[PDB]
């Protein structure tokens, strides 16, 4: 019995960190283990697209998704795995710098069998941050970045 | 300050009761509180059916903290609830994340990026007794909107879902 | 297989309401419930020690506690039915008006597959309480009351 | 304001991972964070080794935000979190509930009616693969502290605990 879990947050909350905690419980325990970064930002490998590494995902038991908001093939492949008998865990931002849902994540809601949201904490008045403010003017959605463009916020100093 | 909490959960998972132990929470500390009911699901504190939550508005606007049960049906409900928690209300939404085919339901996603809190409830399943994380449509109705109970649906695993 | 699980919290944070939702899940699910209260404060039944109703509780798949604190019989109890091959869900608050531990609950802990501490709100400056705070001066530990005798409270308030 | 947050667990069920995503949190936010670990425990941001917490209350009392791993360990550690968490620090506390027989490891209980939040994690089983709640030590060594890994310790679920 396969499953997918997702961990969604805005940045700087520790999704990665929550990823891998998990994965690893999986791993000490003798399962074979897949985790996967985005290529722009136990088997570990980086990657623009998931079919790049989905006959690999194929051989292992537990598979890890970093920043899955990236990958555009995303709910087809986890929902797939998952039916494959495989556990799929993925951390991903559930919104953009406007709050509105990133790329095809949200869509995995329905079909996960555990949905969390965690927290970071508010770079501006120091309460809990449950959003991403984009610090500059560029209004792409993708601009790969750190605390340098970006700041953790709370609702309030979102809209400051 | 104004916030927006989401519970999620197949059907049979307790939303109702976990959204009414929060707001319950606020209300024995003396706030104000208003639950909102979907008015054509009638197979059973200020408490108010509504069809838009735009019925509910005025209401809304002089209480505390808000619950809305069953937000799937309110095709407004994002825009509702983001003027709500901007205006320094909490509000609290128990929803169903999925149709009866897996498939977003209502509007309800949205919700997702804007709230502070997001958990997904866990039922049991009725067909093998796992957890369960989705709802199974008994008969062969296509609809989406089809009110009913453990008559209508059971709550299932993957493994069930499936079967 | 059985299992313990803790809720744990002060008063007027909805311990009773959260384990009722995980009791009710099993029961619409056609499994034999049990659910204990305390005779002082699906099958309900009220007492005063658990021996009354422990061969009523061998009867059944999912038993409930309300104000395990109450219970010196507690830890026995439950590890017996879990055992047993039952599922136990305990409500119990988790200090005294001291903050200290209130009766055997805790010994629970080290026993149980699942634990978690749940939230009230500050009675008195309305942020999110941790501690029950007694209003009067009476000093022995069972004085059963509501919001006339106590509040919820958070840590600046529990020291006022 | 401060507080005492717990994160308890079997072994290998990532008690030290949660600690530290929750306190660099706070880092990557400009606070000051100590993180403690016990000093006879070497099986592999100030970042300090002790024994007793009294070794390092003058280093914790100059920072916001302090994290203890191994909380099992420490004998004085209701005393400390208590001051520290009264005097304005926030304080995260990893550590084991159950001894190898299931019993109270140290004084650890004694923070849970301090604490504004208490989890316990989840392992994996080491023999079922199923969840697993509890640590069995495979040798028969009785005397409370062994410090080891994998080696000389399972991850376990009730069934496989008393196999
Ligand atoms: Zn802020
Ligand atoms: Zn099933
Ligand atoms: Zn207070
Ligand atoms: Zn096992």
């Amino acid at each position: 019995r396969g499953q997918i879990q997702v961990i969604l947050g805005p940045m700087f909350s520790g999704k990665s960190t929550e990823l891998m905690r998990r994965v690893r419980r999986f791993q000490i325990a003798q399962y074979k283990c897949l985790v996967i970064k985005y290529a722009k930002d136990m088997e570990a490998l980086p990657a623009c697209l998931l079919r790049d590494v989905a006959q690999e995902a194929l051989g292992v038991a537990v598979i890890g998704i970093d920043e899955g908001q990236f990958f555009p093939d995303i709910v087809e492949f986890c929902e797939a795995m998952a039916n494959a008998g495989k556990t799929v865990i993925v951390a991903a931002l559930d919104g953009t710098f406007q709050r509105k849902p990133f790329g095809a994540i949200l869509n995995l809601v329905p079909l996960a069998e555990s949905v969390v949201k965690l927290t970071a904490v508010c770079m501006e008045c120091f309460r809990e941050a449950a959003y991403t403010k984009r610090l500059g003017t560029e209004k792409e959605v993708e601009v790969i970045g750190g605390a340098d463009k970006y700041h953790s916020v709370c609702r309030l100093c979102y809209f400051k």
